[PDB]
């Protein structure tokens, strides 16, 4: 069929359409509940053998709205490619404990700082310069998909953390992808997410890929059609957004996605930022538009160091064949199905 | 078939393969020639309607290599989008009269101080402080597919000024893509590509995009196959490079392209440079791999400020459909077509 | 006496030290206390006329640590200036309601999170898109100044906000600035600093300047003396840490400062970030070294767009004498003020 | 005196003024004349111990203008600091062959082109993949203090290649410093300042620093006296900018520096990069204003990668007395030195 046939996974996405509905405003905020942090399970877990990666997911029934920690106990170097126009960012450092994604925008922000507080209690408050428990953090707006106010809080990151275990990922709806939405050149047309994974073990080397989309554009596979975003009700299709972009110009101008790829392979501080790059910009091919200055884009690219690629590139498939492109080249098929999982 | 069927315009790419060779080292460089530029006509001449943007394009035999000139006299503001890891940059202003793409790796560089030395020429040398006649310059490293080490020169930046006319431009082999090639996981499958241009009006609206494709990646088209780059003669089938990094990693890991968009609707700053990325990081649907470390991809925003969006996005076709997102998606279309020109 | 003799203030820098003591890297946490909130008085109350812009700052006794908090009701324009290589920020934005400045590392950045909820409470709740209330934070590591572990965190950022007012500022041991300390080639020579604030009014022009110096390197004064940080108590003398490092490098290779600026001159978003980086650097000045690795230097350049400056930049004092380069350094004074209230 | 006095060379500054007169324009190009490359010996050759590192010089006396090249035959790691508002940069690369600062802005940097082409044919037109010679450039607009339009072209920065010595810098007016000048809030009281260099050897580790000074601001001494720069020809005093600044606000608002450090000291990419902003940024101790948006201040640092620091940072003068940092604060004052030498 195309060129991508033969390393597509078939995932099932469901053809039913699932519009988030109207911006309803007026909702109940945090302050009107005694809130309860629930774990979140989602509609499948993906398990996964990537040992020091453990995964915690919480939410509010109130919102629904949730957050999702990526825990690496040991600490991992880090990369964070902050490519679109609207980013909510807390941290950013160059090693992390803690990866946090959640929603609430900006104020879900919070959530991660319930994750540091909690690594540092674990670490029983030691404070040495060189001994910080970090913690990078990230957020979707999805205030417009839900008629509630409430956003992740200090409590429900710290529950996320708590509830984080070794080599599982809640898909779907759930933690930062309760109410995840894409395809908003129109609300009438938003359609529900989720959150989405997926692993890979090449030999030793392992790939990791995580993402919340909560896109402007819409969710395409790799054969092309949109498959989650910009559903019209009245015809039963999902366009690509270009036609009504297209459409919208003659009329009237007459003459965000957070996401996380781990993985094991030993990088540089300048491959693995160029790797996350890499990485992030294939996502405009499962994701379109993607990177506009209505998102917040933001990859983090995780290695934990443990294994080298060799030092020189050659392979019996080419003399430029094993390096850090071609592992970020794999990494884009990962994450090209974690993406399709969120929208499945 | 698939989502974009409807936006795509059938440009025949040639199956014919167009190999490159292997690397033969050792070639005569600019001084064993009494170089004499040529001005390129390509296999095809485009024309367009974009009053006040203008292109040259020569080339010398002896490379064969070349150089492409954009030249607005106006001068218009401009974002830079420099993502690879091997980026090649001179001058990157956020306003220019110039933007010269070349072949002959950093050398290279030397055509757009051509360009600009013979711009002050033009403007009898003057000097003053908002006299500036600025160039910003970026390159293709194009030896491998060429027993030669000529590479454009001042004289050759010079002369593509010169051949500079109104609404034309040279497809295929001309200008900076007269050895530009693709698909580079092995040489013995990297194809000879081109340069490329498209051009779309939407009412007054008007996007020119420009694209000299080198990439690491190969071409690929709407229907998701692989068109240029990567072909194997023993096989006669173009793989997406992924299956050859995958086997790679399996036996040996056991358990460049510069573009501009130029377009004559309003943009802030901020806008216009988020809009960049976005056409940038669309192009990882049409080049794949993209944006990668051995890369020096680079994208140029260019706005002659000639029209106005309208101060609200709304639109029959939705709440958020007029705005720069929208017109960086119609022009990510643009660019895509420029990219299969340059690879047919 | 100096070039800057004339616009200097002669600032009563306390002669008498003020060794932090032997770091203790850990200690009681959050947790081991009722942490009661106090409203920060310092030393001495600045009082400024600047309609807009209120400043509240809060302290855990416990700690002690505090946080203090800028809150610009009506939200303004903003450049962050994050230069250093330990950078502990949140948000970030381009447009604030608040400022939040903490000690307790990474972990007080919690304190930003609980101003960022209060004033969604005040908004009794609004999530329009557009209706974010926006909080920018910032921290210092203030665990070796201390043997505790309390931090700033939810509750003292909402105390801070609380404790609002115009027009007042808590100069010295206060807020963010209670154990804020300078001077660490050897944590023996290091003093406790604290924070500091300074106004000025030059016809409608208003210039408020807020800093935290928690610096690697030690506070100067305009006559170039060393007037706080790496004191030795065996001498009695402050050396320029650079006669350390000099002494070090002959032994043994042988052959954070946050801050704001604040003014109501309009600036546009790039002469608002020029003018932040030009201010930023002006501290090297009164603090050095400074921008050094071991810091997570953070500036932020805060206008309430309220007075022009003339369209052209000439006056009696010559052609390029009234434009934001002159309000910058107009600025850096102001700063320089500022750093040495909190030194003295 | 000061606290650094200890650290002063004494650093003879000529009182005299010398005044660069003001900006006239309209006068002749590189086209009136029949222009020959002059080896710049400057006032003062600096002679220093740094195998691996020369340094040529060359000026057009039409102009008067120059490039001052540094060559590292073997090539070095480089971090780029590129604070200004008015940059003017060539390549950028993490990794150089030469540094080449020219005067002649924008069009100057064709003096890097020339240098470039003349490594290329140094090599023999070797296009190896990997054997490319990188040439970094940076400008100054040297246009305001002359009456000609001639501009460091590509012949000119080939001669200054060819005429690069080891260990050898012509101080004073040569190179690029040829006709730079300091102090510009108005044209009638700026100063010709000159290029300058400093050199340090500690035990084995050495600390070149090379600068051209053509700021918007003024140099200034390690007693914080005004040395070149806003003189005042009817007062015979060079005030500090801030005072014209300060009245010029009261009467109209009623109610470019390039550098290099070079060492041989180990860095990794990360501590490269901030060691450059420390140094960067102590600049403006010895200029003030600096980094402002008028300003293209660019700063490399370069190292030669020969010698390590200690694992650990500890020595008799402190914990964290021997790392990038402390080595960035004794390059500081060698800096400072060069500036001086530049203003002298
Ligand atoms: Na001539």
């Amino acid at each position: 069929v195309h060129a991508l046939t033969d390393i597509d996974g078939g995932i099932a996405v469901d053809p039913a359409p699932r519009l988030a509905g109207p911006p309803v405003f007026g909702g109940p905020g945090n302050d009107a509940f005694d809130l309860a942090p629930v774990r979140s399970t989602g509609r499948e877990m993906l398990r996964f053998d990537f040992p020091g990666v453990s995964i915690g997911a919480a939410h509010y029934e109130e919102g629904p709205t949730g957050a999702t920690v990526i825990h690496i106990p040991a600490g991992a170097r880090t990369a964070v490619d902050a490519r679109g126009g609207a980013v909510g960012l807390s941290g950013g450092y160059d090693f992390n404990h803690a990866i946090c994604l959640a929603g609430g925008a900006s104020y879900g922000l919070e959530a991660g700082a319930g994750v540091s507080g909690a690594l540092l209690e674990r670490l029983e408050y030691r404070t040495g310069f060189a001994e910080a428990q970090l913690v990078s953090s990230a957020v979707i707006y999805d205030f417009s998909a839900r008629s509630t106010a409430v956003y992740p809080d200090k409590a429900l990151g710290r529950a996320a953390l708590e509830f984080a275990v070794p080599g599982e990922f809640p898909q779907g709806r759930a933690g930062a992808g309760m109410s995840a939405s894409a395809g908003k050149v129109d609300w009438d047309r938003t359609e529900i997410t989720g959150q989405g994974a997926a692993f890979r073990r090449l030999g030793d080397v392992r790939i990791l890929a995580v993402v919340v989309p909560n896109p402007v554009g819409v969710i395409m596979d790799r054969a092309g059609t949109v498959v989650r975003g910009n559903y019209d009700a009245q015809t039963g299709v999902r366009r690509h957004p270009v036609f009504d972009y297209q459409e919208a110009f003659a009329e009237q101008v007459p003459p965000t996605t957070i996401s996380a790829i781990v993985t094991n392979v030993r990088m540089s501080p300048v491959e693995l930022n160029q790797f996350a790059k890499q990485v992030h910009s294939s996502m405009h091919r499962g994701i379109q538009p993607f990177h506009t200055d209505m998102d917040g884009d933001t990859l983090f690219a995780v290695t934990t160091d443990e294994i080298d690629l060799p030092t020189t590139p050659g392979s019996s498939r080419g003399r430029l064949s094993v390096n850090a492109t071609a592992l970020g080249a794999i990494a884009s098929e990962v994450m090209w199905d974690a993406v399709l999982e969120a929208g499945k």
